[PDB]
RNA sequence: UCCAGGUCUCUCGGAAA
RNA sequence: UGUUCCGAGAGA
RNA sequence: GGAG
């Protein structure tokens, strides 16, 4: 992903975009209860905790598209993956507009409390104002469908959101791209069937963990997965994505019956965006705020990581590898060690930049005790060992605890918390409960005691 | 002075029944 | 327990 | 930037 230019709005007709330059993350209650490092994103340029530039650092994600064809690898990959996916029988109707605006079986609403982008956000117009769901009503959309039409400009906007010290100071704060109503809805007709399908079959088949609950399904996760597991993280995985990846994946969508529709995806790869004052066009990159972009990363994944093994491991049978992919992040066995230190050194001719996994600074080896998926550590219960815990470390809960939004959200913020940190067991989670009321207001909420939690997750299971 | 800040998924909560 | 609308948190 |  790369941009190929980049002018003043006004320069070519496009309006202004302001979004708020002030955070709304305030200090909690329990702000000082806890130890923590992170703090608000930069926003603006005129920051005094910016040590560096920053334009200049957020768009420095776009470092260059690499290949530009299609490999026989990336075919092979192609051709296993799709093939995999033919296995699910999956509707390759278009979704009738009721359907892909209101929801649908494995497919939620689209989410009406969230900007209409382009061109709606230029008029205050808002998705409130064209969509209903009491009525399911369709008329008025139809109608702003013949008259924008689609391949609408996204805005980039800049997440407000909690980060480390060094990513404030090099002002590695993390971009937005708000789709289009219009582009939103165009891509759930195309491919509502598809993303209903992934949202349901989590797993193996598809590669995807998108549509699971880390609660129930920690505990599929070993038996889907072969012996030896690999794993790695990725820097910049979306922007670094270039064309003969979208050109892969439309291969993919060609295989399995969308293949009317793959224009859509040349639409992904080649994008127009309104950023405060100025106007860009980048070619190659997956779009962060897309419909669709959580599939498609995935799928793109699968395809990432099958080519990478064919070139490093000849003859390589995939038929026995088993993934699975929640956009970038991924766990993956084969029933032989794989070498991600090698994997990573491939990437680099595919345009891909690998580092080891969880931040670890250097290739050592995966096991379920260090291994992690979506911030979760895998942990067997004490009682039941097959049941398996999702546990994210205490110490991110610590950093969100510690900030928020608006304190009148404090009871379910803290309640979601410790439905999370329970799982790191009744030592931790007494102790936990015990910080958070040594404060007034902790003592006015209502949390859940870790007798209730473990009888309650036992419960769900039948 | 209010509003503004994407795609999805899971879960909790509040309502209404 | 089954949905419906809304709020929130987390993950990618 | 968007309504008063
Ligand atoms: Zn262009």
């Amino acid at each position: 992903g790369e941009i190929q230019w980049m002018r003043p709005s006004k320069e070519v007709g496009y309006p202004i975009i302001n979004a708020p330059s002030k955070t709304k993350l305030e200090p909690s209650a329990f702000h000082y209860v806890f130890e923590g490092v992170k703090e608000p994103a930069v926003l603006t340029k005129n920051d005094p905790r910016l040590k560096t530039d920053f334009e200049e650092a957020i768009f420095s994600k776009y470092v260059g598209n690499k290949i530009t064809e299609v490999d026989e690898y990336m075919k092979e990959a192609v051709d296993h993956y799709a093939g995999q996916l033919m296995s699910l029988d999956i509707n390759t109707e278009q979704m009738c507009l009721e359907d892909a605006m209101y929801g649908t079986d494995g497919l939620e609403a689209l989410d009406l409390s969230t900007s209409a982008g382009y061109p709606y956000v230029a008029m205050g117009k808002k998705k409130r104002d064209i969509l209903n769901k009491q009525t399911r009503d369709t008329k008025e959309m139809q109608k702003l469908l013949d008259t924008y039409g689609i391949n609408l400009p996204l805005v980039t906007y800049v997440k407000d959101e909690l980060r480390s010290k060094t990513k404030v100071e090099q002002g590695k704060s993390r971009l937005i791209e708000a789709s289009s109503l219009n582009d939103s809805v165009a891509m759930r007709m195309a491919f509502g069937n598809l993303y209903a399908a992934f949202h349901k079959n989590p797993g193996v088949i598809t590669g995807s963990a998108v549509g699971c609950d880390p609660d129930l399904f920690w505990s599929k996760i070993p038996v889907l997965m072969e012996e030896k597991l690999f794993a790695f993280d990725y820097t910049g995985y979306d922007a670094s994505l270039s064309p003969a990846w979208f050109e892969a994946l439309k291969m993919v969508l060609e295989k399995i019956g969308f293949g009317d529709r793959v224009d859509y995806i040349d639409y992904l790869n080649h994008s127009h965006h309104l950023y405060k004052n100025k106007t860009y066009c980048v070619k190659g990159g997956m779009p962060s705020g897309c419909s669709g972009t959580s599939i498609f990363n995935s799928m793109i994944n699968n395809l990432i990581i099958r080519t990478l093994l064919l070139k490093t491991y000849k003859g390589i049978d995939l038929d026995h590898l088993k993934m699975i992919a929640y956009g970038d992040d991924v766990i993956a066995s084969y029933p032989h060690e794989v070498d991600a230190s090698l994997l990573a050194q491939s990437g680099k001719d595919y345009g891909l930049t690998m580092t080891p996994a969880d931040k670890s600074a250097t290739f050592e080896t995966v096991t379920w005790e260090n291994v992690t998926f979506l911030k979760r550590f895998f942990r067997a219960d004490e009682k039941y060992p097959f049941l398996i815990h999702p546990v994210m470390p205490m110490k991110e809960i610590h950093e969100s605890i510690r900030w928020t939004k608006d304190p009148r959200n404090t009871q379910d913020h803290v309640r979601s918390l410790c439905l999370l940190a329970w799982h790191n067991g009744e030592e931790e989670y007494n102790k936990f409960l015990a910080k958070i009321r040594s404060v007034p207001i902790g003592r006015a909420l209502d949390l859940p005691e870790y007798s209730t939690l473990y009888r309650r997750w036992l419960d769900s299971f039948g």
